[PDB]
């Protein structure tokens, strides 16, 4: 019973991370506002609807 | 008298344009916001200095 618990508490921990980090959609431009990079630039991700 | 008048309110009317245009110091590094470029970018001028 004791695996049996964290087998699921471990499962729920990493849906919450995905959760918190990604979401569960992804847009086709990202907006990126880093060093060295100047004020703002557009980005254009890789097969943004098949992921 | 009044050809001197008149040319000397031209002077002061084309003085004060330029003074409400541009300035009287050039920058190296010029801010651009206008479309069809993206978000702002930033472009360098040519001998600053000189002019």
């Amino acid at each position: 019973i004791i695996s049996i618990l964290f087998k699921s508490i471990f499962e729920v921990a990493f849906l919450l991370i995905q959760w918190y980090i990604y979401g569960f959609s992804l847009s086709a431009v990202y907006t990126c506002k880093r060093d060295p990079c100047p004020h703002q630039v557009d980005c254009f991700l890789s097969r943004p609807t098949e992921k």
